[PDB]
């Protein structure tokens, strides 16, 4: 009774292995799913090549969002620059059964999926460089000013791998995306990448990927997650935990500001007190970068001690540009075109 037997009871097209699709598609398995429906493995007959379908869900609310997310994906084929080979290439879409359907080019796993074949105890700084510099170009990419794109949803698992031997990345997941000022949503960011400007509840643009793209590195090189934030008041008390208070004329701004902080009749901010009156939490900014990565010790835990490719000033680059991404101003936070030229992609 769901879309004349086509859909289970949660709005998704039922996977049939085997199952061809207007004479040209010849779905092999389902690869996944996500909220916005599946994604599938098949055999597209007419150019004799594999793709990934991602069917959204049978419901108008994912279908609305899915639309804008075409739209986006579209807008960014029309511009032929070189630098969208680090964003996923949506080759067609169509309905199939009430179903919106976004063909893309088949790719390998994601950066968690990496992150777990090293047990979480991380990737070489020089994968990680790599990951960083395509990425960065990436969000060059989308900073363009006929686009203006913000990502919205930044995260390892975004980021896809286009085979398992090799070091190319491209971005996949643009459902949550907008254009600059046509921005919709306010609660938008997944929580261990969201920016403070988004836990403050202050306008964003293009910069919240930024950010991400900071906690994302750090975690690829250390194997775990930078700010481990339970809950938006956990999440926003760990990263205070390793930088800080924000600014005062940031927090001066935020309308969800005193959800974390309190304004002192000094004319300074600070955390607002537990009600448990209870320590969880390192001082501000006592929870140094510097020793999370063993810049000075031998990487993360030690482990890069003694090896090629982690030298310390290696590090004290790494810990300058990923500093530069975790900038609490928005408008002072590095952006594209000037981290690709940080020295340490030298
Ligand atoms: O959303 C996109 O743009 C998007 C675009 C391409 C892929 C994708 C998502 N997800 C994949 N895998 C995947 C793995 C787990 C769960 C789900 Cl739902 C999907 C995948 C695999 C192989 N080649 C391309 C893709």
């Amino acid at each position: 009774v769901y879309n004349d037997g086509y859909d289970d009871d949660n709005y998704d097209y039922i996977v049939k292995n085997g199952e061809k699709w207007m004479d040209r598609y010849e779905i092999d398995s389902l690869i996944g799913k996500g909220s916005f429906g599946q994604v599938v493995k098949a055999y597209d007959r007419v150019e004799q090549e594999w793709v990934a379908i991602k069917i959204i869900k049978n419901k108008k609310a994912f279908l609305n969002q899915a639309q804008i997310e075409v739209r986006l994906l579209e807008l960014m084929n029309k511009h032929d620059t070189e630098m969208k080979y680090y964003i996923v290439h949506l080759k067609r879409h169509f309905m199939f059964r009430n179903h919106l359907c976004l063909v893309f080019e088949m790719l390998s796993y994601n950066l968690y999926d990496l992150l777990r074949n090293t047990n979480f105890r991380g990737v070489s700084l020089n994968l990680t460089r790599k990951f960083a510099q395509q990425m960065c170009t990436a969000l060059l990419f989308l900073a363009t000013p006929e686009l203006s794109i913000i990502h919205c949803d930044l995260k390892p698992e975004n980021i896809l791998l286009c085979n398992p031997k090799r070091s190319a990345i491209k971005i996949v997941d643009f459902g949550s995306s907008c254009q600059l000022g046509q921005r919709i949503y306010q609660y938008i960011q997944s929580r261990f990448y969201r920016s403070p400007e988004v836990l403050l509840g202050m306008p964003y643009d293009l910069a919240i990927d930024m950010w991400s793209l900071g906690c994302i590195l750090v975690e690829m090189h250390t194997g775990e997650p930078l700010f481990s934030g339970a809950n938006e008041v956990d999440q926003m008390n760990k990263i205070v935990e390793v930088l800080g208070i924000p600014p005062a004329h940031i927090l001066d701004q935020a309308p969800k500001a005193r959800k974390f902080f309190e304004k002192l009749p000094d004319g300074t901010w600070n955390l607002k007190k537990t009600k448990d009156g209870k320590r969880e939490y390192k001082p501000p900014g006592t929870r140094k970068l510097h020793n999370i990565l063993g810049v000075e010790t031998g990487g993360p835990g030690g482990r890069r001690a003694g090896e090629s490719g982690h030298t310390v000033a290696d590090y004290l680059k790494f810990k300058d540009l990923i500093l530069r991404m975790l900038d609490y101003d928005p408008k002072t936070r590095i952006q594209p075109y000037y981290a690709l030229q940080h020295s340490f992609f030298k």
